[PDB]
């Protein structure tokens, strides 16, 4: 499959990447925690080419120390080694000296998806294609994602969906999903709840939540609290029903993503392939 040849988060930054901050105008905050947040702004005379574009640039707030801080450059570093894909949210440069880190991104223009489905309660095929195709990569390099949701997906131009990750620019702590275990429990593989361990594995199965968010944006375990009777409900093997709007096969994809033996489990290489057969059939 794919061998690591490296880690990038022990790998030190890369300043191929740096840009000048003074080539860049605030627009509108686009997102925010309570550590962190993410706003639009324009770079002037970016990439390889004297081109003006549209971006978002993820920044830290006042109230961050050695902890966030370093888990933006962590952020910064693993994704100055990933490096483009067309189904994934790409670096294009930092701004890492004369102030504050300054990450800045591709702008998808059309925000997370699971507002894009809740705002319109073979569309549908291509979402699950396209972030099935952004997971393959992460794992062509061993890269495990651990918050694999409908929120972390994003929509640009044409409606190409692209994996990313807010982190410290959204609101966790006031998030009912992300449940205080000394974390997105209605998410997570098993073995990532029970038992502290992270797989591309268990990002297949968080990836299979994902795919029922064909519920048009339901939040997952419709009316189930998460406490003792969800860890025994999900240890005991039980699965959510088909949603409405899925195929029996994509259903299929879903029960499979939701085995308990991590190796029972699918890859996303297999996944993006049945994908693509059932396109032509539709
Ligand atoms: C594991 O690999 C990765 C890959 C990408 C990422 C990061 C990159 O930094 C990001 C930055 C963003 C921010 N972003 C880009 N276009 C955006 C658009 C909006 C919006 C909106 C509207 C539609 C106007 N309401 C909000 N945030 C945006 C989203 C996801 C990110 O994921 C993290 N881990």
């Amino acid at each position: 499959n794919s061998y690591t040849f490296i880690d990038p988060t022990q790998l030190p930054y890369n300043e191929k990447w740096e840009f000048p901050r003074n080539n860049l105008q605030f627009g509108k905050t686009l997102g925010a925690g309570a550590f962190g947040k993410v706003v639009e702004a324009t770079a002037f005379g970016l990439g390889k080419e004297d081109a003006v574009l549209k971006v978002a640039v993820k920044m830290l707030k006042s109230t961050a120390h050695a902890d966030e801080k370093e888990a933006l450059m962590s952020e910064l570093k693993i994704m100055s080694h990933l490096g483009q894909h067309e189904n994934i949210v790409n670096l294009l440069g930092a701004c890492t000296h004369g102030g504050p880190v300054l990450v800045i991104t591709e702008y998808c223009c059309y925000g997370d998806l699971l507002n894009f489905l809740r705002r319109k309660s073979r569309d549908l095929l291509h979402f699950s294609s396209q972030v099935a195709q952004g997971m393959a990569f992460l794992a062509s390099k061993n890269c495990i994602h651990r918050d694999v949701a409908a929120r972390n997906v994003l929509l640009t131009n044409g409606h190409v969906a692209k994996i990313g990750d807010f982190g410290l620019a959204r609101d966790i702590m006031n998030d009912s999903n992300y449940i205080v275990k000394g974390l997105p429990v209605k998410w997570m593989a098993p073995e990532s709840i029970f038992d502290c361990v992270y797989t591309v594995q268990s990002d297949v199965w968080s990836y299979g939540i994902l795919l029922w968010e064909f519920s048009l944006g339901l939040n997952p375990y419709p009316g189930i609290l998460v406490n003792s009777k969800f860890y025994k409900l999900v240890k005991d093997g039980y699965q959510m029903a088909q949603p409405a709007f899925a195929p029996k096969n994509i259903y299929s994809i879903m029960q499979a993503c939701w085995a308990l033996e991590p190796t029972h489990r699918p890859t996303f290489q297999q996944i993006c392939s049945f994908l693509q057969e059932q396109a032509q059939e539709d």
